[PDB]
């Protein structure tokens, strides 16, 4: 019955609650770079600006990919409303109480590991779409799953450029991550599965990769 | 019978008088850039490139961000012609008479106010063109109207790379300057009245917004 | 029966031997660049990703210019693999015995010429591909053919970033190279073919302009 499992697990509404779990860390994460606190109180606009890369800036590569508008994903009113609101909420909340609440290690290991869920399933869906365009597409699933993963690693060289950082002496392809690293093999994995040579059913890749994503994630969250 | 003056107000022809004072107005802003007379001489190519993106950097922006053809309307021959004439006359015009007569105080506030018609008219086109394609993407409209108004400015990082200038220390989104920040208060209030929660008609948010921009726009010329 | 030996040489397929050259002599450059030796090794995928901007660059400035997807032509994997293969036998082949054979001078001259004829052909398609989206778009026709035979030429201050290099004091359009300005006279040339102001044939221009650069080339090559 592990197919049954697998099957409630690879198909959980990742809104609004998985959803947010994903602004909560990226924002948090945005909020530990060099300077952003103060971007936050003289440059306001460019602050949430920034926010919404790091909160969609697997939508937004994706969609640049494939030819589609890189903020098509912003049509999703609810979604950028409730970005915004874990934004401001990070940033400006008063006595900083929903950063110190969410900044609570076992707090901040379950939006970890609910950020790995919508990772997963992201990169499962970047493969299913550009497949749809391209049956036989094999690099561009494989291009449009591994953005879709990363996020806004791959486009860290501009995203500090908005906050007026230049550093060209590296990037996310010339020296990839763990999470810019997995998911490359996460797209190579869920590429396989979609040219049936992977014989294994999507929703059991999903809850493998998953759980591996999650194990890892939480380990190194907790370690630091 | 203000509403019978508005709507003959919003719907002058902008081609070509009214874009003509935009070209200039915009080649005139280039010619005044650090090494902008030196890269007409040495670049000629570039510098007509650069000279384009300050006249339909606007354009450029809009159709990026929707996912369509960036050069989409180089298609219009006479638009094109037209700002290549203005870039010439400009900075090969002999006695640089062109340059002495549109920059005369009282012919330049005149192209400094017909500017101001066609980028309220832009941003007002930009939130209905996005609102066709998404009838209820309020960001994308936001973010569409903001560019139309914003033009070359939101690309000014990349404007002075091919110039050869990098200045990453900051950018019109960082630090927002006058133009850039009107057009964003400009596309909130054209997409407000999209949503008909500001009520007010179309044509009369573009007399009163045009009149403020003309104003503003006029004042601070003639003050500098 | 010249038109009959024209004919001939403008419809020889490019895919695989003609692709190959051009495959062959764009990562020949690649490894003249500095530190891609040192790249090839510690960052194996970004090397592989450098070779692809090489071998495939003029579709992917075309496809982002007429506002298509820029990894559109990688759903053509004989193509990739190809190019993956010439990529891994310069920069892995054991004795880098593949490097010393088509470096060898009159090996490499032979490559040289049959890239042009990659390149023209190249430059007459992007102004036939835009033609067919644009029937009176010229400058469309220009800016799609000049990037189609310009190619990673274009980008080359991002092929840098890609590397970890930052030289933003010049560029391809401050100042172009030969194969940059011989393109933008090619584009010129079958855009006033396709406007039938040109009066001549299209395979009469590829033989005439194809034998213009690949004289030019072998020149060029066989000189230093
Ligand atoms: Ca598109
Ligand atoms: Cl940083
Ligand atoms: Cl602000
Ligand atoms: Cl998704
Ligand atoms: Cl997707
Ligand atoms: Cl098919
Ligand atoms: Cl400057
Ligand atoms: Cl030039
Ligand atoms: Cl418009
Ligand atoms: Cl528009
Ligand atoms: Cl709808
Ligand atoms: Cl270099
Ligand atoms: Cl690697
Ligand atoms: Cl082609
Ligand atoms: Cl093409
Ligand atoms: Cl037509």
């Amino acid at each position: 019955q592990l197919g049954e499992l697998a099957a409630a697990f690879a198909s959980v509404p990742v809104f609004p609650l998985f959803d947010a779990a994903y602004f909560i860390v990226s924002v948090l994460y945005l909020k530990y770079e060099p300077g952003a606190v103060e971007m936050s109180r003289k440059s306001p606009f460019a602050s949430w600006l920034c926010a919404m890369l790091h909160c969609f800036g697997s939508y937004i590569l994706a969609d640049l990919l494939l030819g589609e508008s890189p903020i098509h994903y912003f049509s999703n009113n609810s979604s950028v409303i409730l970005a915004t609101a874990v934004w401001y909420l990070i940033f400006f909340c008063p006595m900083n109480l929903f950063y110190k609440c969410v900044s609570f290690l076992p707090v901040k290991l379950i939006f970890v590991a609910m950020k790995e869920v919508v990772r997963v399933r992201a990169i499962a869906a970047g493969v299913h779409h550009a497949h749809h365009q391209y049956h036989h597409g094999w690099f561009i699933m494989m291009a449009t799953g591994w953005v879709k993963g990363s996020g806004v690693a791959l486009m860290s060289n501009f995203e500090q450029l908005l906050r007026g950082v230049w550093r060209p002496e590296t990037n996310e392809i010339l020296h990839m991550s763990f999470p810019t690293k997995a998911s490359l093999y996460g797209t190579v994995l869920f590429t396989l599965q979609q040219t049936h040579w992977l014989p294994v059913s999507e929703a059991n890749l999903v809850f493998f990769f998953t759980m591996f994503m999650i194990v890892c994630k939480v380990f190194m969250t907790a370690t630091h």
